[PDB]
Parts: C-alpha cells; structure tokens; sequence
C-alpha cells in the first residue's frame, strides 16, 4: 500500500503487509524469480515474463513464515538510459508480485553507478532508510540471483557462462551467504564459477610511491619526463600533485593543435630553464619516440614515469571516480582497450635516462567512506 517511491536514480517499492526484520531474504528479479514466458531471451513485451519455477512461491511463504524479510535487487538500466518506461517497468513488478504473492519490497537500479549491482547502494539504502533502523544481520540472511558467474553447462542445454558475476559480486560485497536460483530454490549441488582477476579487495595505500626509491621524482634542471599509463587510472592526479604543483610544465598535445606547436611549446620551456611533463596516453615507443627526440635534440634527459595499472586496475578506477567525483571525465572502455592494443612498455632502448614505476595504489587522504567504496567490486 505505502507503494512506490522515485528517487534521481532509484525506485523503490514496498508492498502492502512488508515488514521491517533483522533478516532479509533478498533475490533478482530477471533469471531468477522470472523468465520470459515467450521462451527467447530477451522479453518480446513487458508481459513478456512467467514465474521461473513452480517451487518459487512455496520457498518464499516458508521464508516469510521464519520472520525473513523478502527484498528484490534489480539493475533496470533501461530506465535510466531512456529505453524502458518507468511507469511500465513498475507495472510489471506489480504484476509479478501479484503473482508471487507474498509482500515484497523492491529496490530498483535505474542509472550506472553506486546503486548498480555489484555496487551495494541498494543494500545500503535498504538498510539506512527503508528498514525502520531495524539493523540486519547479513550472516543470517541471503541473495539469491542468476549473474553468479558459472561456467557453461552447469546444467543440460547452458553451453553459455554466465553474462555476469554481477549478483554474486554484490553478495561479497555485503558480506550476504550466496546463491544461485537453482541452488536455493532446487536444491541443486553448487554450480562451478570464476570471480573476477582483479580484486579490489586486495588494493593497498601501503608501499613506496614509486620505485626505485633511490631515484628523485624532480630533477633541478630541465629534463622532458613522458608519463605512461591506461587513461582515468590516476596518471594525470599523480602528475598534478607531484609535478605541476612543483613548477612542471604540463604539456598537452591533445589541445595544442598540432607537433609542431607542441615542440615549440616544450622547446621554449627547456629554453627557459623549466622541466617539462607529457601526461598523454604515450602507449606505444612511436608515440614516445617523437618526445624523446626532442629532448636529445635539446640536450635534456628525458625520463619516462610507467603507472603500472592494469586494464581493470583503470577501468575500476574510472567507474569509481564517476561515482565520486563530479569533475571526472568518464574514459569509454573504447579509449582503454584501444590503448591496451596498442601497449608496448616503455624500455631504456628508447632513448630514456631512467624509469619510474609507479604501483597502483589507494589514494591517501580519501575518507573512510570512500576507502570502503573503493574496495567494492564495481563491474560484474
Ligand atoms: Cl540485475
Ligand atoms: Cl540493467
Ligand atoms: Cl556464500
Ligand atoms: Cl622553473
Ligand atoms: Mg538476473
């Protein structure tokens, strides 16, 4: 009855006879409480959907019957990118829960960012402002979805993986006991998955800021210092804290039209007794090669600065600073696996004087909050 509540980029809806509880029993919706009654894979309307086993309702009375209180978290992106209509989408969870009949409250995640699954915006709010600050406990609750990153054929007639680890991410997030649908409603023995390589749990502020530390990052006279690394991974923050603030120029190639004033810019600047920085995606010795030369050609060294993060390293980074950080401009994956393809790393053959490793490392002076956000798995 308290019906559905819109915020910028999130529904929520809380059926008539829901319960605020220390437990929830949580579940996706697509893949896991339904399927399409159509039998294709994509829905062909939005009744396109039938209940996705007959064991579904008895298992969800027999949890409202032991006190758990029965929640849905769904990624609806189609609402925020314009393709699926709010107001229909909630007629449709309307009408599944008609059809499940038990009170459910459903969080819906209609834009990117911190409420879409794996990120744990949803359980948050769940939590903070839709529990009566009931506090749950999750050792004692669940989350049951589809996206749980099996490996194919798990089961007669799946000779396709998993699309996603995306449910199963956003329980170990939380710290919720997981399940596939077919585990928890069927009782079938545990399906065989892959996480993801990169743990962003594993992600340490520790260690030096760059190797080896016998090295300066400044040197006092003019030097070209060619910064390499994936782009939205931290490059170009690194380079402003350590090097322009320290009187670096930055020199920009992007927005200086052309080679040609870009060599001019940097000669003048060696001319004028200051260093000089390229923050630029330098990926490959070609790209490097025009920097270097002119350095030799100016009779400075030229340093090379290697960030060492990997692809999913940046692309973890990238969609952390656009839920963060209001100034961020978001790189597409396009621009990341274009430089990927294209990576040679750099090596002293190429005219360098040294070069710097720079880890990948947590950013120091981001606030606890933000530290644990950090640390969440944000792509399934
Ligand atoms: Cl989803
Ligand atoms: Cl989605
Ligand atoms: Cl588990
Ligand atoms: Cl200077
Ligand atoms: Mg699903």
């Amino acid at each position: 009855s308290l019906g559905w509540e819109s915020l910028k980029k999130l529904l929520v809806f809380t059926a008539s006879g829901v319960k605020p509880q220390g437990k929830v029993a949580a579940f996706d919706l697509d893949g896991t409480l339904i399927t399409t009654r159509s039998g294709k894979v994509f829905p062909t309307s939005p009744s396109d959907w039938r209940i996705l086993y007959p064991e579904i309702p008895k298992k969800l009375q027999e949890l409202a019957a032991e006190g758990y209180k029965l929640v849905i978290f769904t990624n609806q992106m189609g609402i925020g990118r314009g393709k699926l209509p709010a107001e229909v989408f909630k007629g449709k969870v309307e009408a599944v829960l008609e059809k499940l009949g038990v009170p459910f409250q459903v969080l819906v995640a209609t834009h990117a960012g911190l409420n879409r699954k794996p990120v744990s915006g949803m359980w948050d709010h769940l939590q903070e402002q839709a529990n009566e600050g009931i506090p749950i406990s999750v050792e004692d609750s669940v989350f049951v979805g589809d996206a749980a990153g099996r490996l194919a054929n798990w089961a007669p007639g799946r000779k396709k993986k998993d699309f996603s680890c995306a449910d199963r991410l956003f329980a170990l997030n939380v710290g919720l006991p997981f399940a596939t649908p077919e585990e928890f409603f069927l009782k079938w023995p545990a399906a065989r998955f892959e996480l993801p390589a990169f743990d962003p749990r594993t992600i340490s502020s520790a260690g030096p800021l760059y190797l080896p530390e016998s090295s300066s990052l400044l040197s006092p006279n003019p030097e070209v210092v060619v910064a390499v690394g994936f782009p939205g991974a931290g490059k170009s923050t690194f380079i402003q804290e350590h090097l322009v603030s320290a009187g670096y120029v930055h020199v920009n190639r992007d927005t200086l039209g052309s080679w040609q004033r870009c060599v001019s810019s940097c000669q003048a600047a060696l001319r004028q007794g200051k260093r000089v920085v390229i923050d630029n995606t330098n990926p490959d010795v070609p790209s490097r090669a025009r920097y270097i030369q002119c350095a030799k050609d100016a009779g400075v060294p030229c340093r090379c600065f290697n960030f060492c993060a990997t692809i999913e390293q940046a692309r973890h980074n990238n969609r952390f600073r656009e839920m963060t950080d209001p100034s961020h401009a978001p790189v597409s994956d396009m621009v990341m696996f274009s430089y990927r393809k294209q990576f040679e790393p750099p090596t002293l053959a190429e005219g360098f004087l040294e070069i710097l490793e720079i880890p990948f490392r947590l950013q120091e002076h981001l606030d606890p909050a933000l530290q644990r956000l950090y640390r969440q798995f944000s792509e399934g």
